[PDB]
């Protein structure tokens, strides 16, 4: 699944895990994030 706001079901930076899992900083409402960028 999309798994994110800043991500899309496709990405394989969180085809791990969700590398933004971490809801902190990481805001996902942002639309769009920086560490799978
Ligand atoms: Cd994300
Ligand atoms: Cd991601
Ligand atoms: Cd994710
Ligand atoms: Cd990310």
């Amino acid at each position: 699944k999309s798994c994110c706001s800043c991500c899309p079901a496709g990405c394989e930076k969180c085809a791990k895990d969700c590398v933004c899992k971490g809801e902190e900083g990481a805001k996902a409402e942002a639309e769009k994030c920086s560490c799978c960028q």
